[PDB]
């Protein structure tokens, strides 16, 4: 049912709810949200993240996500 | 790099809701009502033996918080799922 994962954003598709993580799909649904804002708009490719969700087909659902702020810096460059 | 922003990792040893402190790995920080996740202050969630990943903006007297992470070390992890097919 849960899981978590660490990895690099390589494409995020807003208007599908869907995210590119190590090139494995996730849905990252609007109520995934952190200070009043849905994390799918703060992410972008580059971005070096840890998550965690439940597990579901035939893509599992990402519920928190944070940005490594030091690293995703690191990995554009 | 940005001298007004910190981000860290470390353990969880004691949380003040009253004085809206967190205590990692003996420091102190200040984690306010409005660093919330998912409708829910992170204040409330965080306890003594969480993991944690964390960042923010310095500030007196403690620095502040405004995005924290909780790893879910007891959940299926996708680095195992990885080692065991490899
Ligand atoms: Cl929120
Ligand atoms: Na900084």
């Amino acid at each position: 049912q849960t899981f978590e994962g660490a990895g690099v954003v390589f494409e995020v598709q807003v208007e599908k709810n869907l995210v590119d993580i190590d090139h494995r799909l996730y849905r990252l649904p609007n109520s995934t949200v952190r200070n009043g804002m849905p994390s799918l708009f703060q992410v972008k490719p580059g971005s070096v993240v840890s998550y965690s969700g439940t597990v579901s087909q035939p893509w599992s659902t990402i519920t928190d996500i944070y940005i490594h702020k030091q690293m995703s810096e690191q990995e554009l460059a």
